[PDB]
RNA sequence: GGUUAAGCGACUAAGCGUACACGGUGGAUGCCCUGGCAGUCAGAGGCGAUGAAGGACGUGCUAAUCUGCGAUAAGCGUCGGUAAGGUGAUAUGAACCGUUAUAACCGGCGAUUUCCGAAUGGGGAAACCCAGUGUGUUUCGACACACUAUCAUUAACUGAAUCCAUAGGUUAAUGAGGCGAACCGGGGGAACUGAAACAUCUAAGUACCCCGAGGAAACCGAGAUUCCCCCAGUAGCGGCGAGCGAACGGGGAGCAGCCCAGAGCCUGAAUCAGUGUGUGUGUUAGUGGAAGCGUCUGGAAAGGCGCGCGAUACAGGGUGACAGCCCCGUACACAAAAAUGCACAUGCUGUGAGCUCGAUGAGUAGGGCGGGACACGUGGUAUCCUGUCUGAAUAUGGGGGGACCAUCCUCCAAGGCUAAAUACUCCUGACUGACCGAUAGUGAACCAGUACCGUGAGGGAAAGGCGAAAAGAACCCCGGCGAGGGGAGUGAAAAAGAACCUGAAACCGUGUACGUACAAGCAGUGGGAGCACGCUUAGGCGUGUGACUGCGUACCUUUUGUAUAAUGGGUCAGCGACUUAUAUUCUGUAGCAAGGUUAACCGAAUAGGGGAGCCGAAGGGAAAAGUUGCAGGGUAUAGACCCGAAACCCGGUGAUCUAGCCAUGGGCGACUUGUGGCUGGUCAAACCGGGAGAUAGCUGGUUCUCCCCGAAAGCUAUUUAGGUAGCGCCUCGUGAAUUCGUUAUCACGGGAGACACACGGCGGGGCUAACGUCCGUCGUGAAGAGGGAAACAACCCAGACCGCCAGCUAAGGUCCCAAAGUCAUGGUUAAGUGGGAAACGAGCGGAAGAUGUAACGGGGCUAAACCAUGCACCGAAGCUGCGGCAGCGACGCUUAUGCGUUGUUGGGUAGGGGAGCGUUCUGUAAGCCUGCGAAGGUGUGCUGUGAGGCAUGCUGGAGGUAUCAGAAGUGCGAAUGCUGACAUAAGUAACGAUAAAGCGGGUGAAAAGCCCGCUCGCCGGAAGACCAAGGGUUCCUGUCCAACGUUAAUCGGGGCAGGGUGAGUCGACCCCUAAGGCGAGGCGUAGUCGAUGGGAAACAGGUUAAUAUUCCUGUACUUGGUGUUACUGGUAACAUCAAAUCGUACCCCAAACCGACACGGUGGUCAGGUAGAGAAUACCAAGGCGCUUGAGAGAACUCGCGAGACUCAGUGAAAUUGAACUCGCUGUGAGAUGCAGUGUACCCGCGGCUGGCUGUUCGCCAUGAACGUCGUGAGACAGUUCGCCGUGGGCGCUGGAGAACUGAGGGGGGCUGCUCCUAGUACGAGAGGACCGGAGUGGACGCAUCACUGGUGUUCGGGUUGUCAUGCCAAUGGCACUGCCCGGUAGCUAAAUGCGGAAGAGAUAAGUGCCACGAAACUUGCCCCGAGAUGAGUUCUCCCUGACCCUUUAAGGGUCCUGAAGGAACGUUGAAGAC
């Protein structure tokens, strides 16, 4: 089949859609020896030989990790001030890379998905699919049961009337409270501006759960978990694509104990890795 | 001798790993095969309206299949050869026939030779249904036989528009509308590979397909034709790119050259053919046919020894082991009732010669008007075909002689024919081979054009190793009247017993010996100790096992690196990606010496004979004295080192199913059902086969072994780009001069690959401002062993051929780990300096920073460090010594290597050069070996520097091999390779589209679940039954339990046997009619056909073990013929006779059928009784029957004491993973489970591994700049936050068991607040105001809490609508969630009462004095835990008298006898209470 010559080269290892097409204008890579056009597109076939400003780079398995982003990073590369992301961590593919699902703010927690696929990233995103989540809420100000019932219903915002589903209580009588609110439309930052009406301000929002994945009891923030070969193909047929029988996750179940607890220590690591960039 | 203490020290494995012997699942290899591919010497190329090829049933004395056969049904008549046997085979028995000439089998000549398929009477579904017309007939009611869909030709007869002719119809005869290969011809017609680019071109007048025919097709000469062998990869043609592509002569004759235009004198002539008979010679079925007697070994003889016959015949195979002569086949000698072919007697019909007299081919050529095909668009344009309208000549016109004009001869237009060889191999017989032997060869060696799958078509698996002869287990024992196994018997052999000759690797077990429960994470070899079965007249000699130590960052592919969180393979066995054919060029080998070579054809078939070509023989000279094959080594081209491409084109399936529109027939209003027509940008040009075993140069992959040697990094010229000329150094061969003591240098020939650089010292280059960027060889971090810096291939050191318990260096170093001065002489001796860097100030503090120490690889080090000088040891595979300096290359002594020495020595991909084996087939080789035991497989030993070969033993019992050569499907570790046989994951997960289990009895060796019986409630106008499809014996009965079924399953929906379902009034066939079709002429009429309505009848009951409305019995109605009566052939009454075929059960609303869990779709018919307006509701009635399987316990959540989930008998999985004896942290190199160093482990499990936190946006505590969608730079979509720490069984701490203590190390016992008195205070002239110690009152539950004060509370006070119990009611109790619950005692749970963490004492940092003080983290000591703490203690009561032999006489073991204290035990036990 045909694809486009910018989505080849995106997945590669290069860049995404506007910085290839930036490369290709100069006369840089060229498919079949000629200038390629902008805005064409070819047939990939396993036999093509192309080069990358004069570097042969062989370009022909999905793996999706959780990675939970504390608060001080980005969710982009490029920063005009220099501020540290998130994508300072992730191990090296060959001929591969990682995809985010979703986009966060500075102060606002989340357990977010690298995928490999182009595809997949964008089925998630879609309101089509609607997958419920669960958020952890911290609130700290003056909140009683009396508020808890009319938020629910239809208040507006500033743009669509945006509400909560189900709202539960699980302990909370020091200095703040455990409102865990369940979502499952998605958007940007929908629970901060829902809770600075009254006296709660939203000091941080951390995710607990995402969808049907467990939750590792006993992971500390700077660092990704895998997902195995049994977690991967929940979100692969639950939109429209066959489920994927190639893996690289045997079974190293006590081995990834090894992991849980060594990684605890790496992450203790990572923490010294960023004080040692800062 | 007895007691006590200390050190060393036999004995605990339900497992895992290793070796020998003994089995099984699995059936490889060797060997064996009436079956093939491919050729030659004779032949054959058929069958085709008296019924084909390919294909269901029926047929034997018999239950069935294939071949064959057709109620005359593997048999019969006539005519021939053998008569001591047969009724085909798989595959035996039972039943018959033949014996002084009626058996069977083979061949020839006749009769006979279904429905259906080209099928002709009309439809049609290849085996469903009806025959139309005309005779005879012991059967006016029954059968058989014969003839007729067409077109064309000949003859006879008849006949319209339209007088003649012509169309149509009838009869007879001849001819044939059939199917499956190769090859040839005619009419049409493709894609893909390399094309510098492009509709130029090659591939390609091709693959495939339609019709028809044939047996094969179509300036020196000379006028049947074609093919093969030559001229010839030629003379020409093309952007003269790759390609495509002729003739004469000659070398070879396996050719044979006819008839008509013919009058006349003369015919059954010469040369020949067709149709009969007779003789002679052949082909196609048969018979006779010579030649080994015996003995030893062995159960059995085809081979061995001695003596012979035979040999025109030993071509091959079978006959108990390897066969001339024991059989079946070959020389020689004979037969003709039928048919056919090649020379010859006679006969009938025959297109017909010689001599004489004549002739040598008119609608044609050329020209004019209007088109197309010949490469050429109507060109400078030749040649080929010429409709309609026209039109010449016969040396006064035309062509040819290797084509200007000219001359002479031949030729100058419509005729009719021409064999064999050569092409082609689907069928028969004989013969042949350096092809193969069940993953080979063909899809298929047998029941392979198979089981199975799909709507049809296309395409498409596995499976014999039966034995010489079936000698294929009588009887007895166990068990279930089985399966399986053990004895006996038979046989040479029984681990070959219906998985059946020999039985490997891998996977899974038993017995013996060794190691492991304190061991170091893909650890193997070596060194060393202990122990066992055979060293052995002391000899730790060898193998397996082998605690502990030392050395070493596994292996392959892919790479600038592979020790990597970057990627690939589960293993074993079998199989697997030829360097061939056809040109040219180059090299090596060998025969006449100035004839080196022939191909095809021919030949006593490789020699002889034959020179028309290719390669050469006139050099010197710019120009005007050797070659052909085979083999080996390269390039290009039919596929050519190419596993599955994708896309496009061509040849057979494209309105069938779903969803619509116009015209609708019936049954009861946008209903439903059946048929037909119209509409192809997903049934809207899907798949398979042919092209095509095509094609993407990279990606995966150039495969077994072996000796020597061996090109590159960021580059150069510099365009036009993933490329053309070209690279010093280096290789093989040749040439080779002191050129730069075996050619290191120059030239020539062959083979024809890569390309991001980075750091430090010295020397150079933007503001040496940036520790960047830009340059050179060996050389630490990435195509060079090992050693050293803790480890390795971008500065250190070294050219690593092989053996050993040898000695001596350099770099790095010398305290221990771990072999290397605790050295000597001068300094240094309190900043953890020795364990980084800049600037500023005067060898110190030295951004002097958390590499388990408040920054060396480890423990340390206050000099045990560093610099300089002098003196030792240790230091690889270097130098040296010993042995062949194994192997290769020279000089000096030597003509086919016995050298006395020295030097280069295993870095590497691609490529190139010299010396290589094993296995299989043939000549060598009918020889040799060959039952005192072959080959292969399976062990050990010996030999060899190469892959190996040779011997012997066990198993096995039938044909095998070496030397001198040559020809290939040729040595296997991976391509998710393909086939077959097998693990871990795991004896675990799972028990599902949801009515309910349990109790009793009977059968059986075994009954949780199957069968049978009783009561209430889940199913129940449908989870029911009866019709129409699909299926065509799944429904009844009996026996059996291997396979089939999600467990069991004695049941059954499984197999076998028995048992097929009564039809003129059960359903309607045939025929007629409507819509919709077909319809000879013409381009829909006349007809032929086509129904769920109209079309004679029966509504009901009884009788089954299984299926009825039918037979028996009772009653009613109608349509023909015949006989009688009545009325005038028809009608009525009575009686008698006849009336075909097909379908038929179970299933039919989800079980028996179609998607594996009714993870749904599913036409149509019948709405009973009571109540109600109706089809809701009410009596959930009757009938069919009541999830496909159990027992305890009964959280959170969910649904209403129950129903699920989790843990358990039995049965019973997949994905992933190269393979396991699954150890942290720091550090190194782009997030280390596996290397090195330190701390810590008996095996199998479960629970821990950013709310414990923050008084309110900020702080603390570490268990239009992006990331993705697609889009022909066209922008939108939506979318952007902008093993360790702990807890349980079975064990151990020195034979063993039940307690109480001492308590190493860590989280835990050291965490918080207010008031009053001391105290308007110490110090001070005032104000503000202490510190320490003591008491009392608050948070958090530190263990709690029952006299009193609360709450909760399924066995007791105490009620109540209805119902139930005590006989009924009341008075008392219990059930529908604990019906709503109203109160309380004891045990448990708590917001209140008592006690209780800030101590007493000792030791620190910061701070404060001149030893004295010293905090919430540390320590005897105030809660609590703890000896798996391997370093492992003491006391204390106890527990603790059975013996005889063998032997190497000792920490020993076995048999007979015995079973203690304590612990362990679960039918005699639930106020103990989720588990």
């Amino acid at each position: 089949m045909s694809e486009k010559l910018q989505k080849v080269l995106a997945r590669a290892g290069h860049g995404s859609r506007r910085e290839i097409e930036s490369i290709i204008e100069a006369g840089r890579v060229s498919v079949d020896g000629k200038i390629a056009k902008l805005g064409d597109r070819v047939e990939v076939t396993p036999g093509l030989k192309i080069r990358i400003d004069g570097h042969l780079i062989s370009v022909r398995i999905c793996r999706v990790l959780a990675y939970y982003k504390p608060e001080g990073e980005l969710c982009t590369r490029n920063d005009p001030e220099g501020r540290p992301t998130v994508f300072d961590r992730l191990p090296k593919l060959r001929g591969a890379r990682w995809i985010a699902v979703g986009r966060l703010d500075v102060n606002t927690c989340g357990l977010l998905l690298f995928t490999t696929d182009g595809e997949l990233a964008n089925r998630l995103m879609h309101p089509s699919r609607e997958v419920e989540r669960e958020y952890a809420v911290r609130v700290f100000g003056q909140v009683d049961d009396a508020k808890l019932r009319d938020l629910s219903r239809g208040v507006q915002l500033e743009d669509g009337p945006a509400a909560f589903k189900t709202i539960k209580f699980s302990g909370g009588e020091g200095i703040n409270q455990w409102y865990n609110v369940t979502l499952t439309e998605g958007r940007n930052r929908e629970v901060r501006r829902l809770w600075e009406a009254v006296g709660v301000q939203v000091s941080r929002l951390i995710r607990v759960r995402y969808g049907d994945i467990p939750l590792p009891k006993g992971l500390p923030r700077g660092g990704w978990t895998e997902l195995d070969l049994a977690q991967t193909n929940y979100l692969r047929e639950l939109v429209e694509l066959p489920p994927e029988t190639s893996s690289k996750v045997a079974v190293e179940k006590d081995r990834r104990r090894m992991k849980a607890n060594q990684i605890r220590r790496a992450v203790k690591r990572h923490s010294q890795v960023s004080g040692g960039r800062r």
